């Protein structure tokens, strides 16, 4: 005899899963339970929009399943946005929820009387209530592939509290395999075919990753197709760790400065889209970034994303990894490719200039610029670390010295833009980072770290040496520049922040508060913090009135 | 200066439609007057269910999208079981729906105020409200690529009356391209081998084919891969008309027949299953058609649907189309495959053996019965001929006749049930036969052709030479057999239609009329309708008591 | 030991139910056996739509609740229409429907996977799943609660077919009364002081009644409070048969006859709205019923109605039929209203004048006129007759008719305007006209005939004696007068119906069958079917080009 709590566990464990992220509830206590029988993990957090951003950068920085774990009424509807995130983010993620007891439905009672599926299917894979404690395995299980496989999202599984709580005898229900292929489809040999002769015979041609590259990690492929065509590679956000194992000479970097290739007469002949969706981070239908005079091939696992804003040569719908495979096995049998020596170096020389032309106009007199404050951070980036974004202009910035970087990991925010997403999702991608020896550091904003900043507390009772760096310009500063740029220099309002000391609020948790306001003060400090296996948070005095490039756009 | 109706016909037109099915109403009246411009026939009907029918009939028997087109409000609601239905048969339908003027919104208007999208989307790959008319275009092609690829589905357009009248000067919007490619994704070659070399030392191998095979035809890919294996293949319903073309020496028929496998010792070693689901036709998880002891290889576009009810040995998310060709492929450099003919002999002779056993008991002594019925179709089942199934008994019955024949098409219930959705289905399945030379019988129930028994009319007035033959037993006849069965003899209420000449209300629509009672007279009423370019209904009394194999299941 | 669905019959039972409509499926058989055994009858149609307006049609002619029941899958998407025209018309209808087992939930079988809750809720007071059978009565007394108060509207109850199979021991659930006061809220006594003074201080006075004052059948209230203030009184259709028990002098018949007032110099000083909404019926916002100078008093149950289109003066949130009848108990009260005799002669002659003028330019040189015909049925009209109107052009005609005679009921369309709604209305009105003594007319168009023309079968097997008059003007009317006015002459498109013979169809279901084409013929038709206790069908020949004054606005 076991309890239904148990068999989400049992199945968890034979997923393969090592993690969950949470916050307690009676109505899910069968599952704690469980975990602590069973030496799983649950990291628990302070709120529940915490612990579901932790397991989306859990999933995201690790190329895992993150798993997430609500209580009934306000755990769910504090869970929301992390499930809307991932949506957008086509992250993987299986949110389990408690909900109300079945028996007693509809009696007005503690947590209960919420559709907390209705509420979540605008924004997942798939959302369903379990009915039976018998069907727990298959549908855990069900709900993991829908998470796992392409274009990956979330799913949220609503587990009343009657269903968990009550038993049957183990032995009456089989507790499936996770069986499902590894690795994805593949394009048609023909749609292959074409898409390389079309790459063969192009003379500025590129690639640009998104984020299914990113949950596939096939880098071995990846690298040997890029060695052997040598075409430059571009990224959104979220596919920028995938070019870290890239040969200098073809790490485009993100594709935001494909933008000034058209005025320099080196708009790129072709594109090779890999997941990357047309939208936010491509420069939507514009044509900027990905110019209306190059040939497409885009390779999505949605068709709707193919060409949805602008025209397309070929269309291919497969998954990402299974086509960076089929590339680099049809591209081991080829090696006649033409040289591409000189558009590498343009597309590197281009990237280069941007950087300087930034770097010309930066400053301190009396005050340090958000530029100079993200080369400190850039000089410690490679593939040891994790670096996780947040805060609008603090990421506008940071992205300027991200492309000359390697990250092992790159979290930045998606559609989304929801501030305050950083927190909970570096403090996951440190649980993650920990089986591989890397350190995460966040880097955000002084109004996006106020969302979730109970979370230092949780950096010290379990241990996770995040670093958590606040560019500090004393106000919701993309949104201040909003008002002056389009209203007007006096039009000011609600967007100012002169006030809280949030070094003084991480040591009142437990954690190293540092403040600092200058490139040799913030040097000391951040290194100081690298060097200590200890959290820590950085408060970071930094200029208001720079426009990052990215802003004018 | 055009209107949006014309940017749908326009889009519509690119993307290589040629029929919609409807029914008028002012606010999509801009579609039809671009239609009647674009000599694009809209074929309307005298319900919008029998439209929605109809835009299915065509795209499962034409293996197209199918277009369907209802005006706001009641048009949309009359629609809904149409769009259940291809959702749960993963059939290809754009339904293209009017609504309310989104100036005056919220106004009580006519037609206007049901949220027709949030009605929808439980039920559609994607549902979505046009907000402007420039979008109209990439939007069209963006719901056309979700319906067209895998796993096939309904896809709700919601087009505003405002959005469709109001004009915009061509040459300020691009009609885009359907670019998607036409093969789908296919296995990764280590899936593919495995696959291969499971079925290779495999004793009793056994392919099931579902809808999916039957959307892509890749028929002679199919046939090769069948020729150089010779392994036998079943098909659920939808399925079924993919065997057409195969050697009889490996034509397994429907899955059903694989029931009394397990008790002759003949249970399947291995099943490929293609597309075929975990479900109602495959016999759920029970193992009674698909043994728990088999080696199980699954292929679906959704990984949901890998191993839902029941442990599998390999789960490969790919289209079926695809891997169909891979396997093709693959096994043209092959030729070392085991024999399988005796294998092959035990298929056929227990699909025959309870063939056989059917006709052993089967009267008229005082009435026909309803498989002699069956047999009498039967004889005139080839490749020139689409069947589609109505009504429960009827088709439970006409299902044992259907596996030693080869059918152009077949077209049965799926997961829906919904009885009368065959005249709707067997209209738009005509339109599509007209260009492929083919005839389109209706088989269906007297309780059935009730629900859509209007579109005589329709028949009538667009010249769709539609033959339509009720099993007439006086009764909703599965419906009343329960009651008996699972309750008592003298329990039966709400079952019972002893009335009605339905022949009569055939002629009274301009369609010819029979009425038969036997062997002799069916016999040539079926042939004398064949013979003649003209729509018919052959009211054929029939036999109620029997039970069909199938309902005891 | 009993099932749900004993369960359920028997809190229909004490709810005071009566009759049912449905159309039988295993799913819900044991409501069917429980129902047999209780002499509860089930009327079964040949379309669960038809069912569904059937109830619709029982609950708006009887003012009871009515009550649907539709079996899982396919039996709920059919019922979808009712539900939504019940909807937009604040119509009480339980709708009851099967849905899968919860146990095997999510297996792909028979009927089930459907979210049926998901796809009612944007058109449902309530929408719910039942999760226990112990919670059968709870859940069917709640939901009955839920329909019946003020506004009045559908509520659907999804019963699993595990869930009403299930057996227990009855007196371990108790099955509750249906205790719910039958008067509703009253305004507040200020807010009626109020009303009453600017009543009694108008000069050109008038009463809009909609459909909350027919649900609640405040007759006696209503005319005494009428006859003291001497008040003239108009309705929307569904509140027109609330005014055949009041004096003639004060009938101002139905609101669109407000129209010509403003230009007569006659435009109403005040209006007191009684569950009128701003909508299609009264004009929305645009003043030319409701006139933007009136003082406007409005009472409604829903706070959102109050103004929504227009600025009121006093906006009261109660009960209509409190309402009515705390105005009659204050004026009972008062007897010092002054005299407004000439004002209701003026209203009276406005609306004489608006016949006469249509009077005068209708014909018959080799047409029928659609007034003509109208006129025909007029004189079979009163307190002894419902008249159900369906079919457009039908309708737009037939109300220049309905406000000199009086009705025991009225049925048109509401803002849904759903083409086919009609048929199924009609029959359960006919039920429900039975107790009352009453006979039932449907007038519907040709096109709207078929879409539940199988129905006829239900009348002759329920010897239902509904009378069917099918004005026939080869085509669906309305919409082709739109294509030639808003398009032009030559621009007409699949809006002609040029064949059939519809009382045919009617005679081959068992059914009295007439065509007529002249003012002599259908009087002869329409006289000899009043006098059969038959059902009947009348064909009427009619003229297509005239353009009733409703259809120009
Ligand atoms: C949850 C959420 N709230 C508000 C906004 C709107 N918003 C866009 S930028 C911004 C704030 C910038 O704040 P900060 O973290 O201080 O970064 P900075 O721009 O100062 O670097 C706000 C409020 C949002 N996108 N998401
Ligand atoms: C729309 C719908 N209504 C009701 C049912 C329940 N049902 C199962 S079998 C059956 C009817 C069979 O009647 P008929 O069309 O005459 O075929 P028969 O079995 O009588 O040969 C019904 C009604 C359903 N599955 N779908
Ligand atoms: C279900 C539905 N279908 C279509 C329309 C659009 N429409 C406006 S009136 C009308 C048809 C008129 O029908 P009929 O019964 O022939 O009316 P008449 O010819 O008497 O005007 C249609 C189709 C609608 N409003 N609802
Ligand atoms: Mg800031
Ligand atoms: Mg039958
Ligand atoms: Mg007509």
């Amino acid at each position: 005899m076991i309890t239904g709590g148990e068999l989400v566990v049992r199945t968890l464990i034979k997923a393969g899963v090592e993690h969950l992220f949470g916050l307690h509830g009676a109505h899910i206590d069968t599952i704690f339970q469980a975990c602590l029988d069973h030496d799983v993990p649950i990291i628990d957090t302070r709120h529940e929009a915490a612990a579901g951003h932790a397991a989306e950068g859990y999933a995201r920085a690790g190329a895992k399943l993150g798993v997430a774990l609500v209580t009934a009424g306000g755990g769910f509807t504090n869970a929301v946005t992390p499930i809307a995130n991932a949506w957008l983010d086509r992250t993987p993620v299986l949110f389990l929820t408690g909900s109300g007891a079945l028996r007693d439905d509809e009696t007005n009672t503690l947590q209960a009387g919420i559709d907390q599926v209705a509420m979540a299917a605008p924004i997942t894979k798939w959302a369903h209530r379990v009915m039976a404690t018998e069907h727990i395995p298959r549908l855990v299980m069900q709900a993991i592939r829908a998470a796992l496989s392409a274009p990956r999202g979330p799913v949220l599984l609503d587990l009343p509290w009657d269903i968990l709580m009550n038993q049957i005898d183990e032995d009456s229900v089989i507790i499936p395999d996770l069986v499902l292929s590894a690795h994805g489809a593949r394009p048609d040999p023909a749609d292959l075919d074409q898409a390389l002769a079309l790459l063969r015979k192009a003379e500025r041609p590129v690639i640009v990753l998104g984020s299914e590259a990113s949950r596939t990690a096939r880098k071995t492929a990846l690298s040997a197709f890029v060695a052997a065509t040598g075409v430059p590679v571009f990224a959104d956000y979220e596919g920028l760790s995938m070019l870290s194992g890239l040969p200098d000479a073809m790490r485009g970097g993100l594709v935001q400065n494909l933008y000034s290739f058209a005025k320099a007469d080196a708009a790129p002949d072709l594109v090779l889209m890999l997941g990357a969706r047309f939208g936010l981070n491509t420069g939507h239908g514009s044509g900027q970034l990905i110019p209306h005079s190059a040939q497409v091939i885009q390779v999505d696992p949605d068709a709707c994303e193919l060409g949805r804003l602008q025209g397309i040569a070929l269309g291919i719908v497969a998954d990402v990894g299974g086509t960076i495979e089929a590339l680099a096995q049809a591209t081991a049998q080829d090696a006649a490719w033409p040289d591409r020596g000189d558009w590498c170096a343009k597309v590197t020389d281009l990237a280069q200039e941007r950087y300087a032309s930034i770097a010309a106009k930066s400053s301190s007199e009396h005050a340090l610029h958000p530029f100079h404050a993200s080369q400190v951070i850039a000089k410690h980036v490679d593939a040891g670390v994790t670096v996780v974004a947040d805060g609008a202009l603090t990421y506008l910035w940071l992205s300027e010295v991200m492309s000359r970087v390697k990250p092992g990991g790159f979290l930045c925010h998606g559609y989304l833009g929801s501030m305050g997403v950083g927190f909970g999702t570096a403090l996951g991608a440190q649980v993650a980072d920990l089986e591989a020896g890397r350190r995460t550091i966040l880097v955000t904003g002084d109004g996006s770290v106020g969302y979730s900043i109970g979370e230092f507390d949780t950096l010290v009772r379990k241990q996770l040496p995040l670093i958590v760096i606040i560019m500090n310009n004393q106000s919701w500063g993309a949104t201040l520049h909003f008002q002056q740029l389009a209203v007007g220099p006096n039009r000011v309002t609600g967007t100012r922040l002169e006030n809280g000391s949030y070094h003084g609020v991480a040591a009142a948790f437990g954690a190293d508060g540092y403040h600092v306001d200058s490139v040799e003060s913030f040097s000391a400090a951040l290194a100081q913090a690298l060097a200590h296996n200890r959290p820590a948070c950085i408060n970071v005095a930094v200029a208001l009135d720079p426009i990052p490039p990215e802003e004018l756009i």
